[PDB]
């Protein structure tokens, strides 16, 4: 629906839609504008996440809620709860299947630099991940070892390419960290990999600037809430 | 597409989309629910109501924060703040429209309850008013007046038949003193009908339970609130 629309308009329209907290419409736009077939700047890279990342946890809200509700049923109500709870897993389902395809097609195989390959691949990470979150059984696994390999993939790339400070080398290793404490049953794994990140990036604050020093330190704050959490 | 589903079913899914924080969900079911073609309870009436002022309201939101940035670029940045403040106004009208058709089909002519009736056309009250927010010109006279004859026969039957302290009364005279406020250009009007509201309610408070004045009292203290962000 959006290939009548100029790429720059799609991007203009996604940052009013971000404006107006109106994250489905947003992610729509930036799907469009991925969809032109250019390479994303780093602006836009950064808009194509926060749409989707906001639509995407509006419905693993709803999804926990309901699952919830679902397993405390099992007086018989019917197959109702069971019922939406499959239409929302559904949607996220979509969601997720779409913003894949969008990597697939072809964000990754064009992007080359460090900062968009890592950013592409944690995102590809991030959304089986969300898959894993809802699947069930071997199907799972297989949804897992995709996550993993994303993750994987990104970290090699990071380790090599950037600053133990980047702060999308950071996110992502949060997001790993996370990945193994929640979905693979890791949670050693989990704890050293954030406390490794963090000790590594306090050794290289002296070198970043005031802004970058701020940036670095809230995604080192996460992941010392986390360690917090599970220690 | 809510023909097949059991009336029962689509109400026990409205309660579940309400507890998941999906309205757009909760909305679509209640209006399955009407469309079955019964009259609806207390409670349903209500479920319907918090489905369609929640979709709505996101809608306002983001309509009121679109307008500001239309009116402010009034460097030129092309037709895009217009073109999606524009889409966002028509899926508003859209939705406004929508109720109004579940009233008028057939929800207004079956109501001969005043709990009923009442509630209903206060709701019609409050759809137009809500177009009216968004309508220009002479159209926009209509619109005002098509709100300012539902709220006035919702407060004719109120008076006649719920005492001073009644919610739903409460609610409706609450919700036309804003209606004169902020769209038909009569402060004195809303000042006037919100402090005899108030007054009205206050000598009636010794009447009711512990449960029915925490009810009331509720809804003077928002008639309170207005009077004072008006005098
Ligand atoms: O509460 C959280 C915390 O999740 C994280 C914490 C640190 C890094 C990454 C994540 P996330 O990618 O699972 O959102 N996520 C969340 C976000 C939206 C909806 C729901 Cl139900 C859960
Ligand atoms: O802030 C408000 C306050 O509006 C009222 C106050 C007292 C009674 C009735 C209303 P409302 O029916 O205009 O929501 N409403 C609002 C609700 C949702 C979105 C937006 Cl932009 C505005
Ligand atoms: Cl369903
Ligand atoms: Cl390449
Ligand atoms: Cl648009
Ligand atoms: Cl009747
Ligand atoms: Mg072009
Ligand atoms: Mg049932
Ligand atoms: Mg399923
Ligand atoms: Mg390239
Ligand atoms: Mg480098
Ligand atoms: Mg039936
Ligand atoms: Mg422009
Ligand atoms: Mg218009
Ligand atoms: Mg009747
Ligand atoms: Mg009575």
């Amino acid at each position: 629906a959006m290939g009548s629309m100029e790429r720059a308009s799609l991007i203009q329209k996604a940052k009013l839609a971000e404006q107006a907290e109106r994250y489905e419409d947003m992610a729509a736009f930036m799907k469009g504008a991925v969809e032109k077939g250019e390479e994303l700047s780093c602006e836009e890279r950064n808009l194509l996440s926060v749409a989707y990342k906001n639509v995407v946890g509006g419905q693993r809200a709803a999804w926990r809620v309901l699952s919830s509700i679902e397993q405390k049923s099992n007086e018989e109500k019917g197959p109702e709860v069971r019922e939406y709870r499959e239409k929302v897993e559904t949607e996220l389902q979509g969601v997720c299947d779409t913003v894949l395809g969008l990597l697939d097609s072809h964000l990754i195989k064009e992007a080359g630099d460090a900062e968009s390959r890592v950013f592409y691949l944690k995102m590809k990470g991030d959304y089986y991940r969300y898959l894993a979150e809802v699947a069930t059984g071997d199907d799972k696994k297989r949804i897992i070892d995709s996550a993993r390999s994303a993750y994987q993939e990104a970290m090699d790339i990071s380790k090599k390419e950037m600053p133990p400070t980047n702060p999308i080398r950071l996110g992502l290793a949060l997001n790993f960290s996370v990945f193994h404490y929640e979905i693979a049953n890791s949670p050693e794994e989990a704890i050293s990999l954030a406390k490794t990140t963090f000790d590594e990036a306090m050794a290289d604050l002296h070198t970043l600037s005031e802004d970058s020093y701020k940036d670095s330190t809230l995604i080192m704050q996460l992941l010392r809430d986390n360690l917090t959490l599970w220690t």
